[PDB]
DNA sequence: GGATGTATATATCTGACACGTGCCTGGAGACTAGGAAGTAATCCCCTTGGCGGTTAAAACGCGGGGGACAGCGCGTACGTGCGTTTAAGCGGTTGCTAGAGCTGTCTACGACCAATTGAGCGGCCTCGGCACCGGGATTCTCCAGGGCGGC
């Protein structure tokens, strides 16, 4: 019901359904997050949008 | 004592039957010409059952090795499942144009018919080339004379 959302960890989950949803989330969100944070070719407009 | 399950009755929806109308296409009746059925003659091909001789193909047997098939391992590539994206499917706008259908007019083009004649089919004579026969030129095998040796 979107109210029992819990702050979990990889070792706190074990093996449940939809683990690869979290894998895609963590993986590619952290890849472009660290990519745009470590790129020197980043303008102010892109980071603010 | 209250509400629920179930039966019969009434209004509405929907496919099907019959009525109506046009129209145009099929049917009835009559006439005519020619397509095809029938006839006779001639000639060549096919049928059935044989014979004779050649000969190359078919059949049979046998050895052997090449290839088909089975089994096993392996690794890769395709199936399967899930999450995400994306584009198909539907409904919609807005004008213009292509095309089917219908009507109308007309003109060039093709059917049709008669006379003609020239291109297609058959045979005949001739030439180009290949082949058969007679005559001249060139080269190969052979018989005889001269010289030498032996008793």
């Amino acid at each position: 019901s979107h109210l029992h959302n819990t702050w979990e960890t990889y070792e706190s989950i074990g093996q449940v359904r939809g683990l690869k949803r979290l894998d895609n989330y963590c993986k590619q969100f952290i890849i472009e997050d660290q990519q745009v944070r470590l790129d020197p070719y980043v303008t102010a407009e892109d980071i603010e949008i």
